[PDB]
């Protein structure tokens, strides 16, 4: 029933591929970043590297701020509360959407994106991989894994010096000076 | 807003791969296979043939009867309902799991697997992939698209021919003469 693996002492994912397995609500490996929760159910080593799945759930007013990926694809499927989705095409065009319970988002590689949930624990089920892999352990490695069940108290604030290394690694670029116009 | 695709006359998913887009509730790619509606949202040519996602609904008691994928690892994460879960690892040792919404299941490649409806309306969401490229197209190829919503009327029943035509087009290999041992399923018990 539970594991040990490269990631977490204790998990309910196998360490070995190719083992079927389930887990019930909550307990896939949890991860803190800001207020958000992250929670992943499937990774890599899951899949041969091939796609993963993961929750992202956090407090009202929860921003995830302007970045893009250069080689991965990432869907957003609302299943809690609301989350507006902001994105721009490869030409410059931006979108927004408010995004309820079973609304799907997707955001192609190269697309700057953000969102903001508008409720109090909204979450959004997220797959995002491409030809690169994937990278679904980005959320604990700029933040910090978490054991604790439940939103973060406290956000969980990065040091500098790991926004300075940690994302790229993951193929996240975030975009600071990049400026929203969908009112 | 709406777009002519590969797949449809109209569609919510855009044609062209690199764009970015949004479908409301209900309204991805539809498709009947009996008694169940399967709903893409996004399929290979969105991913580089890499992943899919899309959504799984039906009726109370509906069940997908046993088979296996021999490139595709499957994700079941419930939303709406419950739903139990056959799976049978590669040793043989079989499991099954009543899974609520918020619960989740992951059946590997070459893994045999069958799973049931308990509620009605029950809803799971699904990813159908691997190495191999991505699986979502199966669900249309062996039964029908569709353009009206929710739960089909009747059930769509594919001609018999399909079943060993279709099949191979897509990575699946149906085991009607697989035999559940777990019990909650016809089957003689452990
Ligand atoms: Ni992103
Ligand atoms: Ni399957």
């Amino acid at each position: 029933i539970e594991y040990a693996t490269r990631h977490r002492a204790r998990s309910f994912i196998p360490p070995e591929p190719g083992k079927p397995y389930f887990i019930e609500k909550g307990l896939g490996d949890r991860a803190h970043l800001f207020g958000d929760l992250i929670t992943i159910y499937a990774g890599g080593e899951q899949t041969e590297n091939t796609f993963n799945f993961f929750t992202c759930e956090g407090p009202k007013g929860e921003v995830i701020p302007a970045h893009s990926h250069a080689d991965t694809y990432e869907v957003f499927y609302i299943t809690q509360g609301a989350v507006r989705l902001f994105v721009e095409d490869l030409e410059g065009e931006q979108h927004e959407k408010l995004l309820t319970p079973g609304d799907f988002g997707f955001v192609p590689k190269n697309c700057v994106h953000a969102y903001r949930m508008e409720r109090h624990h909204s979450q959004v089920v997220g797959v995002a991989a491409g030809p690169g892999g994937t990278f679904e352990r980005f959320f604990e490695s700029l933040g910090t894994p978490a054991e604790e069940l439940g939103l973060p108290v406290r956000p969980f604030v990065p040091e500098p010096e790991k926004f300075r290394t940690v994302p790229e690694q993951y193929d996240v670029r975030f975009r600071p000076d990049h400026q929203w116009h969908t009112g």
